[PDB]
């Protein structure tokens, strides 16, 4: 995450299309809950030309990133899944806090001055970060610089929460393993606004107005559950 964009490559048609239905919905595009959206470009590959979405690097510029990627809905297959992930899929849904929360721990990063990062994998939410408590734990964590707690940031997170649950409660698409990405910049100040929360990796969004879909995402059921986390560590943090 060093320049301004993310170039990512359209392996199929579902993000692209996702984001090309919504890029003059205001509802999608003016309330800062998914990156910016420049368009889908064409550049030279292989005999031709493979197609990619132009987004912002929601870290441009940060100097010490944390990251937290947690994966929403209450299953992470969807009418398009291989057969031959299928065992897999469900038992990592299971077994995590997936079927619970409809939402679970996907992978962090925390640079707290002693760099190289302190890596923690996205395997760790089916045992270590595999209940509500610990996966409150984590995103404690997250909010955890080196030095302090930095909870004068989780407003700003409950809020893009709420953009978000007020904009799917609508549902117009489904989404399938789908993430809502935390970041920060520890040197950022609350005004240099270096700190983001937007819904990402849209590979298995369905179109409701263009297709059927049957099973559910239980993508509202887990944004609520994760908003309410957030809430309890609004609590949580006032005694310090
Ligand atoms: N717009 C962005 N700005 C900054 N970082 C991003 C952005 N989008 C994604 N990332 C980073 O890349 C990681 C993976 O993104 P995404 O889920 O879109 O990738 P993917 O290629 O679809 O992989 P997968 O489906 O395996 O998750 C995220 O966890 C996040 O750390
Ligand atoms: O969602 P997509 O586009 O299919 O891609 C999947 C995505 O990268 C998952 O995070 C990954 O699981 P891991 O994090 O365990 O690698 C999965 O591997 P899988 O095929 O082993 O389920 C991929 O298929
Ligand atoms: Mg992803
Ligand atoms: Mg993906």
């Amino acid at each position: 995450p060093d320049g301004q964009y993310l170039l990512k490559p359209c392996l199929s048609h579902r993000e692209r299309d996702f984001y090309l239905h919504i890029k003059d919905d205001k509802e999608w595009t003016g309330t800062g809950i998914i990156p910016k959206f420049y368009g889908v470009e064409l550049h030279e590959f292989g005999f031709g030309e493979l197609e990619f979405i132009r987004m912002e690097n929601l870290m441009y510029k940060y100097k010490r990133p944390f990251v937290l990627d947690l994966k929403i809905g209450t299953q992470t297959w969807d009418p398009e899944t291989a057969s031959s992930k299928m065992k897999k899929r469900l038992v990592v849904d299971s077994t995590s806090t997936t079927t619970s929360l409809g939402v679970r721990f996907s992978g962090m990063e925390r640079n707290i001055g002693e760099e190289k990062p302190i890596l923690y994998s996205r395997y760790l939410c089916t045992h270590e970060v595999n209940t509500r408590d610990s996966l409150k734990e984590y995103i404690k964590l997250f909010f955890n610089d080196g030095k302090k707690y930095r909870k004068e940031l989780v407003p700003y997170f409950i809020s893009q929460l709420d953009k978000m649950i007020e904009v799917m409660k609508k549902r117009e698409y489904k989404m399938f393993s789908s993430s809502v990405l935390f970041v920060y910049d520890s040197t950022t100040t609350l005004e240099d606004k270096k700190y983001n929360c937007k819904m990402i990796d849209f590979a298995h969004n369905w179109i409701l107005s263009e297709e059927e879909c049957t099973v559910e995402d239980g993508f509202l059921f887990g944004l609520n559950n994760l908003k309410s986390i957030l809430e309890d560590i609004e609590n949580e943090f006032k005694s310090l």
